[PDB]
């Protein structure tokens, strides 16, 4: 009889009941993690699927070894499963697409089938504030981007250089880390000079003389606060009752009341003109469809624009200091191209003399391939995804992700991937270039195929608007730290290994260089 069969289930189910909580907190963690390794093994039998990597935590999956060394992970997955390849992470699935051909199936999928502001409202939204960049249609961020883009033309950069460079040199004389008018040498961590660096220079060009003039007091706390609600953390934990959440709120209400403050008197007097990204938002941000930005909305996008460039820049100068300070030869080759481009000195330095310093520009270009700021860009898969030339379709609510650093660092893309070595840019120093036909987003004519190994600045809709401004600001950081120091390791140290848990891609800490004066003698005028 199987009527008697199914009293025993009940029977078995009251006996369950009644275990002792030593066996039922076993049995409750017991149950998922074996169910979890038997699901797996029927999903391996999946040929629409790419392979799932195996991991042991349920929901943990393998979030461990892919936060803290991603590209290993990539490397170890692809001699497994080749290039597209899927693993849980921290409940949700991941799958992967390295090379060129996954730049091509993640940066330029279809509107319609994957989602930016799905994978990332949560890790940016309490950082930057309401309305902008990823809490908003992806209408909204095209002309956001359009707005910004704006502000950042050849114009601009050849008013922002004189800028940059004062508070450059600024910086030098005034910073307890330098004091080049009374120390000839000295040691300093690039990780607590490169961001102080470069916040004052983006703050002075892109926000303006007042904005800049309220780091040097108190306010420059709620940037700190502020600038440590900026963590991958969000991803998971947003929000929470702890006071690490709190101080961010409060200097995100404060920063963007001090934006909407001079927004909102700037209005007043009319004093509207053209020096800033402020002035810019506030002639040029009414979308097509009549919308203005509201001035809240303006102050969050400020935000959103200066902290994303704040991490990318500041990761880069310190990268290129700590791979020049044991290439001393090339520094000398870059400081032979500031004499002959700048007439041994007696030049000022302009955007248009940026453009003619190819040696220069290659060391940015050659820092950003071996340290890419983003190791993974992600969307969330909207709809089912065919992966072309497989029987793989990728359902919706997975996720895909994205990585070009990966391929930055293979030697079949380029050969010896692991050598810093800016001469692989010979002929080439432009901070990219579009090999071909260009499309438009609703941000400008960008190009059409992103099939390129080299993407420090992604490509389709979601591609970076900052790059030129990056290599504006890094350019004019490195040709005055070239034509000033010179600078080496302390003994026994060398190029620190990449904190892969971070926003971005920043050197493991303290990353400690020596610097000297190139001539003890000179002195940087100016009052302080
Ligand atoms: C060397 C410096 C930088 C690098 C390597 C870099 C890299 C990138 C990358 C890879 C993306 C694509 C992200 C994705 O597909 O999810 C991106 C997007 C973006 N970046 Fe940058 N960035 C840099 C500096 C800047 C600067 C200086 C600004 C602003 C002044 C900026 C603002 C933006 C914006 C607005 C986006 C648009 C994101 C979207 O539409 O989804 N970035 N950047
Ligand atoms: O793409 C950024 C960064 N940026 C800065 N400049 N150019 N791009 C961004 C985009 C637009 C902005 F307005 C401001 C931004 F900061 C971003 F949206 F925040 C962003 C997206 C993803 C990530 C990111 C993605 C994956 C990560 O994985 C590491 C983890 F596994 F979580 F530990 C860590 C970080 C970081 N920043």
């Amino acid at each position: 009889i199987v009527g008697e069969a199914l009293e025993y289930v009940n029977i078995g189910l009251s006996h369950f009941l009644a275990l002792p909580l030593a066996q039922r907190i076993s049995l409750i963690i017991i149950i998922p993690f074996i169910y979890n390794i038997v699901w797996q093994l029927l999903y391996s039998l999946r040929k629409d699927r790419p392979p799932l990597v195996f991991y042991w935590i349920p929901w943990v999956g393998s979030a461990v070894v892919y936060g803290m060394k991603p590209y290993e992970f990539f490397e170890e997955c692809q001699k497994k499963y080749g290039d597209i390849f899927s693993f849980v992470l921290l409940g949700r699935v991941m799958t992967v697409y390295l090379g060129p051909k996954g730049h091509e199936f993640v940066f330029n999928a279809k509107l319609a089938d994957v989602s930016a502001e799905a994978a990332y409202a949560h890790l940016t939204t309490p950082v930057f504030g309401k309305g902008v960049i990823y809490d908003c249609p992806n209408s909204r961020l095209m002309e956001q981007k359009k707005f910004v883009k704006g502000a950042l033309t050849k114009e601009a950069f050849k008013s922002y250089v004189p800028l940059i460079a004062e508070e450059v040199y600024k910086y030098f004389r005034d910073s307890k880390n330098f004091r080049l008018n009374e120390r000839t040498t000295g040691t300093i961590d690039v990780m607590v000079t490169q961001p102080e660096m470069t916040i004052f220079t983006a703050s002075r060009s892109l926000l303006g003389k007042e904005m800049r003039a309220k780091l040097d007091t108190d306010f420059a706390y709620l940037y700190s606060d502020l600038d440590k609600g900026f963590t991958p953390i969000n991803f998971v934990f947003p929000n929470l009752p702890l006071e690490h959440y709190r101080k961010r709120d409060h200097a995100q209400k404060a920063i963007s009341g001090t934006y909407m403050s001079l927004i909102k008197e700037r209005r007043k007097n009319n004093d509207i003109q053209d020096r800033d990204l402020i002035d810019s938002l506030m002639k040029n941000s009414t979308y097509k469809d009549g919308v203005k930005m509201t001035d809240q909305e303006i102050a969050n996008l400020l935000i959103g624009v200066l902290m994303g460039g704040q991490h990318t820049s500041a990761a880069t100068s310190a990268w290129i200091l700590l791979h020049l300070a044991e290439r001393p030869d090339v520094q000398q080759e870059l400081y032979e191209e500031q004499m002959r481009v700048l007439d041994g000195g007696k030049k000022e330095l302009t955007y248009d003399l940026l453009q003619e310093m190819p040696l220069l520009n290659q060391t940015i270009k050659e820092t950003l391939r071996m340290h890419h700021p983003l190791h993974s860009l992600f969307r969330k898969v909207m709809k089912d995804m065919h992966v072309p030339n497989t029987s793989y379709v990728i359902p919706a609510g997975y996720h895909v992700l994205v990585s070009p650093g990966y391929t930055h660092l293979r030697d079949e893309y380029f050969p010896n991937a692991h050598q810093f070595n800016i001469h692989r840019w010979n002929n080439d120093s432009a901070s990219s270039y579009s090999v071909g036909e260009e499309v438009d987003y609703g941000f400008g004519a960008i190009s059409k195929g992103v099939s390129s190994p080299y993407l420090p600045f992604g490509g389709g809709r979601h591609r970076c608007i900052g790059e030129h401004f990056a290599y504006c600001q890094l350019g004019v950081l490195m040709s005055i730290f070239i034509r000033t120091l010179k600078w080496h390791y302390p003994e026994g140290k060398t190029v620190p290994p990449p904190d892969f848990t971070s926003m971005v891609t920043l050197p493991t800490g303290p990353a400690k260089i020596i610097w000297e004066k190139r001539n003890p003698e000179q002195k940087i005028g100016g009052r302080h």
